């Protein structure tokens, strides 16, 4: 499913992502944004092998099992296909996994490179939330 930015950002306040470890609602609907355009079924392959997964692209070698990373660690203990439901819950557990990882949202490449320092509010405004 492809996601409408107020109905996501209002998904992920439901989820309780707005302010998770810090980072306000904006920072998340950014990181969707450019991560996976606001689609669950997202999918994108990397040069050692993994894959990225869904609306928050998580990554195979760590997060999800997708049965052919070698070496793949599997911490949210899911399959990665749950990752591209059109239920974010799975997504959002895991994220919220990911960001308590000790690096913060700077896990997600696109948010580092395309949101992190610019005025991430501009993406939940005009939303009823």
């Amino acid at each position: 499913k492809v996601f409408g930015r107020c109905e996501l950002a209002a998904a992920m306040k439901r989820h309780g992502l707005n302010n998770y470890r810090g980072y306000s609602l904006g920072n998340w609907v950014c990181a969707a944004k450019f991560e996976s355009n606001f689609n669950t079924q997202a999918t994108n392959r990397n040069t050692d092998g993994s894959t990225d997964y869904g609306i928050l692209q998580i990554n195979s070698r760590w997060w999800c099992n997708d049965g052919r990373t070698p070496g793949s660690r599997n911490l949210c203990n899911i399959p990665c296909s749950a990752l591209l439901s059109s239920d974010i819950t799975a997504s959002v557990n895991c994220a919220k996994k990911i960001v308590s990882d000790g690096n913060g949202m700077n896990a997600w490449v696109a948010w580092r490179n395309r949101c992190k320092g610019t005025d991430v509010q501009a993406w939940i405004r005009g939303c009823r939330l």
